[PDB]
């Protein structure tokens, strides 16, 4: 947080690991992924970024604007 620039890639390196999960969880390979356990792990994962968020980027703005974008893309493919 000192140093400018930092939190800038550091949200780019979060959103790519978040669009990699993102793709691996919506993975259309395969007929019969049950939707309801589906959306239950995309719910385990979403809880435990705001609590990383709260936890370790103190709500930072940046963070929370990057995942929305990323949810938001990777939901619309």
């Amino acid at each position: 947080s000192r140093v400018p620039n930092g939190l800038k890639t550091m949200c780019e390196c979060m959103s790519s690991y978040l669009r990699e999960q993102g793709k691996a969880l919506v993975s259309e390979e395969g007929e019969g992924k049950n939707p309801v356990d589906y959306i239950q792990g995309l719910l385990d994962l979403k809880s435990r970024f705001d609590r990383f968020l709260l936890e370790s980027f103190n709500n930072d703005r940046l963070f929370k604007q990057t995942i929305a974008g990323d949810f938001e893309y990777f939901l619309n493919l």
